[PDB]
């Protein structure tokens, strides 16, 4: 053969697959049936997702009691306690989470320590997870395969890389509980072991834009692409018409006309809208940089890919640097600059090309706890798309022709787009609302201004504000005419704002 093996790899780990994740995968099989569909699952790590939630619930409860005891405390004082709490609950030797058996005993221990009816609440969640995993394993029409066998299969090819990649995988599952970072590893292992195409579960196949042109209903774009204008709205109506199980489309709408919607609806019913995956050249690594930067959301390569090995080694080196960063106990911006040069001399890493990689390491245990710009989170630089982009640059891959751009999946889907909003000081007040902590005239004013700033950002589309933000806005009584006029525009796209629109 001269093309990459017809395998469509997918990764869902830590807990059972949500209704919409399964719904999205169905579409991919219906569009590409001549492909072997594989969804990598961890049967040995079924209660990671739930353990993570058990720790967060305790973290949030301890933070509420901290703010009660110590008022006037700043956001920096708050988030420093938040990281410290998460570290304590995970690093505590008498609360083990190494395996599913250990996790259950630790989960139950936190349930009793939490609330009055939190023991049964968590017992109920446990049984739901067990039941869903049983449905996956024994149930036919399941295209699932285990991670345990994948690593075993990769240890057979490259035990050196397999062993290092397993350590990093297991580290993100336990030490951090970052399921996405662990997925950033699995997606590479699958592609290097079996070969084929990896896609994020939050993506859907590309649609024929030549068919969208032929309708002549989508033309209003002079200094932009039809995709960057209409694609988000189109993938919303496709999903809404398809009425996918557990879809968010039931409570949201698009700014498309009756004429435009009616066209999408008939094309979806004709099922000639989605495009099948293109045949890709065997000895080549594929990705997409259509939306800014290269993404690890969609990848494609045949087994034992040269570039994949280069990318793997770099991720391995990143954790080698991290282990050295942790023990070095970097506090000041002073020690940071010394370390940057120390690693540039030790691992021959030329600075400024990735001048933001080493500073991002301070955010490793802060990630998913402390609100920070995704452009500054450690995960991106560690296993994410930033490390991929760096390898592409260093290896001169685009020029060498070993890495080529290919549009694999659309990132304009409802899932990818619908799933930080508030940051330092602003998100701190939002957490105060959650813990039933009263905000002063000034604090209430900063958050309201921030809530509306977020609604203005997504100019003419649905904004998914947290339930506690909506509860906060609903608790307020007098809004400016413009503020009220904006909440009206928001209600046309999202049903969360229908109560706030009732006000007029």
């Amino acid at each position: 053969n001269n093309f990459i093996t017809h395998n469509l790899h997918t990764v869902w780990i830590g807990g059972p697959l949500p209704d919409i994740t399964k719904s999205y995968l169905k579409v991919w099989r219906d569009i590409n049936p001549d492909y072997t569909h594989i969804t990598w699952i961890d049967t040995d790590n079924k209660f990671v997702a739930l353990y993570n939630n058990a720790v967060k619930e305790l973290r949030e409860y301890t933070l509420k009691q901290y703010l009660v005891g110590d008022s006037n405390a700043t956001a920096n004082d708050y988030y420093d306690q938040a990281v410290q709490i998460e570290r304590g609950v995970r690093e505590n030797v008498y609360l083990p989470h190494g395996n599913d058996i250990e996790r259950i005993k630790t989960i139950k221990k936190i349930a009793g320590s939490l609330g009055d009816n939190k023991v049964q609440e968590y017992r109920t969640k446990i049984e739901t997870i067990e039941s869903s995993f049983v449905e996956m394993i024994d149930g036919q029409q399941g295209h699932y395969q285990h991670v345990s066998a994948l690593f075993e299969q990769f240890s057979e090819m490259d035990n050196l890389r397999a062993t290092a990649l397993k350590q990093i995988y297991e580290r993100e599952i336990n030490d951090r509980g970052n399921l996405a970072a662990a997925s950033d590893i699995l997606r590479l292992v699958a592609l290097q072991t079996q070969g084929g195409v990896y896609i994020d579960t939050d993506l859907l196949p590309h649609i024929d834009w030549d068919l969208i042109e032929s309708t002549k209903l989508f033309l209003m774009n002079d200094n932009n692409s039809v995709e960057r204008v209409y694609s988000k709205e189109i993938y919303l109506e496709i999903e809404k018409y398809k009425q996918l199980t557990g879809s968010k489309t039931n409570k949201i709408r698009s700014g498309l006309t009756k004429s435009q919607i009616n066209e999408i609806q008939r094309l979806t019913e004709e099922n000639n809208l989605f495009k099948h995956l293109n045949e890709l050249e065997k000895n080549c690594f594929y990705s997409d940089n259509s939306v800014r930067g290269w993404t690890n959301a969609m990848l494609a390569c045949n087994e034992n890919n040269g570039f994949m090995n280069a990318l793997m080694d770099r991720i391995i080196l990143n954790y080698t640097i991290l282990d050295e960063f942790i023990i070095s106990n970097i506090v000041t911006d002073g020690e940071m600059l010394n370390f940057t040069e120390k690693m540039s001399a030790q691992f021959g890493l030329n600075a400024e090309h990735e001048g933001s990689f080493i500073p991002s390491l301070a955010n490793y245990y802060k990630d998913s706890i402390v609100p920070n710009s995704p452009q500054a989170t450690a995960t991106l630089f560690m296993t994410g798309p930033t490390v991929l982009d760096t390898v592409i640059r260093v290896e001169e891959a685009v020029r060498r022709g070993i890495v080529k751009k290919e549009a694999i999946a659309s990132l304009y889907t409802v899932e990818e787009t619908f799933s930080s909003q508030f940051y330092d000081k602003a998100a701190f007040y939002l957490d105060k609302v959650k813990f039933d902590i009263s905000l002063n005239s000034a604090e209430e004013g900063i958050l309201r201004d921030s809530c509306f700033d977020v609604i203005q950002q997504s100019k003419e589309q649905a904004t998914h504000l947290p339930d506690i933000a909506i509860k906060f806005l609903e608790s307020l009584n007098n809004f400016t005419w413009k503020q009220l006029e904006l909440l009206i525009k928001a209600s046309e796209f999202s049903d969360q704002y229908k109560t706030l629109a009732t006000l007029a």
